[PDB]
């Protein structure tokens, strides 16, 4: 069965270190560069409120057939939050005949990517995933007016861990010539494969609420190694794609980057914590149940 991959670092900084996010993504740079991703706490005390339209929060989540690659050789559906928890809520308990917050996460693991590579059981789940903070705002408070905010949340609308307020806009000449955060609702089981960003860009998640999102994370330096063994292992239809196109499907379990030599880190990241992935770290994941995250890429 699957064997996790080595736990990825996680920071719990102090107040004097939770000052300026890029400051401290500089500072842990040295260790988190070499595993790919890692994962933040913030302070106990540091606890923003959900700021989406929740009354109006409505989406046609994309279907996910988990063993669609080794199957080579449904209408999307309206819902609203509360309708995916509980279609979420009810396919998880179903699934293991247990309340849901009780399926250990390592469970959920070993049977995501049992199913992944599975003929014999076809399992199909729903993802509420790339939904831009501007339909229905962004789950952190934000000082455009569109929404009420109070007193004692106005410093979770200025924080610069807020990630509307990341630098976004990258240096260069075309810029003297001449993007927001996205949202995922995710149930168990929905999925990201193996990518890294556009323009080799930072990218920072955090996950608002709900069950953990587990995600594998691969160091730059082994970005080649990678590539190389999903060249030698993709199906060949689609070895000749370009990366953006062949990064829709490359689903990989991670024992098999191990085997090849790949280091791979993991993380379960809960509620309230922060994951950042580095330049060109590879990195995919999956959900453990029903939860919300919000995502941006940022530059430093
Ligand atoms: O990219 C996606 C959504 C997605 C796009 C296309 C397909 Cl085919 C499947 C899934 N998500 C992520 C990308 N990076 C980090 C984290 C996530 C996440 O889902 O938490
Ligand atoms: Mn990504």
């Amino acid at each position: 069965e699957f064997v996790p991959p080595p736990e990825c670092p996680v920071f719990e900084p102090s107040w004097e270190e939770f000052t300026d996010p890029l400051s401290f993504i500089g500072r842990i740079r040295p260790l988190a560069e070499k595993t790919g991703i890692c994962k933040i706490r913030p302070p106990k005390d540091w606890q923003p409120p959900f700021a989406c339209e929740v009354k109006s929060f409505r989406f046609t989540p994309r279907v996910q057939r988990l063993n669609e690659l080794e199957a080579m050789t449904q209408a999307v559906r309206e819902y609203t939050l509360q309708s995916f928890g509980e279609m979420a809520d009810n396919f998880k308990s179903d699934y293991f005949n247990m309340p849901v917050h009780m399926v250990p996460t390592e469970l959920v693991e070993k049977e995501f990517w049992r199913l992944v590579s599975s003929i014999e059981e076809d399992v199909i789940v729903e993802y509420g995933a790339d939904i831009s903070s501007k339909d229905f705002g962004s789950g952190f408070p934000v000082k455009d007016g569109r929404r009420k905010i109070l007193p004692e949340e106005e410093e979770y609308a200025l924080s610069g861990w807020n990630l509307n307020n990341m630098p976004v806009l990258e240096q260069s000449v075309l810029a003297h010539i001449n993007k927001v955060p996205w949202l995922y609702v995710g149930m168990c089981f929905s999925s990201f494969c193996w990518h890294i960003e556009d323009h080799w860009s930072y990218s920072i998640n955090y996950l608002h609420w709900g069950e953990p999102k587990t995600w594998y994370g691969v160091p730059s330096h082994a970005a080649e190694q990678l590539e190389e063994v999903m060249r030698e292992l993709a199906p060949e239809l689609f070895e000749s794609q370009p990366d953006l196109l062949h990064q829709l499907v490359t689903i990989m379990n991670p024992n098999v980057l191990m085997e090849h030599g790949v280091p791979v880190y993991r993380t379960n990241q809960c509620a309230g914590e922060f994951v950042v992935t580095f330049p060109r770290a590879y990195h995919s994941g999956f959900n453990q149940g029903y939860n919300f995250a919000e995502a941006v890429n940022f530059c430093t």
